[PDB]
């Protein structure tokens, strides 16, 4: 879904921009969502974060690297199965991987992280998204 791919620009434009990096990318249909996900990925950061392993340590993104590469390390997340936890998880992973790629003169793999968060997103998270309560559930457990 394109509201998906909207999240993914959104939640990487804020990070890139929390870091002091230019970014293209808060309102349409999905401007709760944004604001819902921006929130509990900032505080996911802060506390939550640290008791987990960095998977940022099993994946090194260079122009070679297969989106494959990048499925293999963020199905470590979900493991025991996923949960809204997991996916915020998830997208702190991705702009943690954005923001290495620019401080490593590799700005030119923000748009294929970006894709490739979007590929995860629709194919193994819009179904138990979808099950779960969508997104509108996510905005009113959290908020
Ligand atoms: C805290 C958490 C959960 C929750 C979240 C992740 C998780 N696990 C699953 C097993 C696993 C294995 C290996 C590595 C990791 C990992 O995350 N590594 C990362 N490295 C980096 C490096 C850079 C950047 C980001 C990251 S993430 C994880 C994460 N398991 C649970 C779990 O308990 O099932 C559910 N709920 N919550 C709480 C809460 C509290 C508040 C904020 C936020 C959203 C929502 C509202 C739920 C977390």
């Amino acid at each position: 879904s394109q509201s998906n791919r909207e999240l993914v620009v959104d939640f990487l434009s804020y990070k890139l921009s929390q870091k002091g990096y230019s970014a293209s990318g808060g309102g349409g249909g999905m401007a709760a969502v944004k604001q819902a996900l921006r929130e509990a990925g900032d505080e996911f950061e802060l506390r939550y974060r640290r008791a987990f392993s960095d998977l940022t340590s099993q994946l090194h993104i260079t122009p070679g690297t297969a989106y494959q590469s990048f499925e293999q390390v963020v199905n470590e997340l979900f493991r025991d199965g996923v949960n809204w936890g997991r996916i915020v998880a998830f997208f702190s992973f991705g702009g943690a991987l954005c923001v290495e790629s620019v401080d490593k003169k590799m700005q030119v793999l923000v748009s294929r992280i970006a894709a490739w968060m979007a590929t995860y997103l629709n194919d193994h998270l819009e179904p138990w998204i979808q099950e779960n309560g969508g997104w509108a559930t996510f905005v009113e457990l959290y908020g």
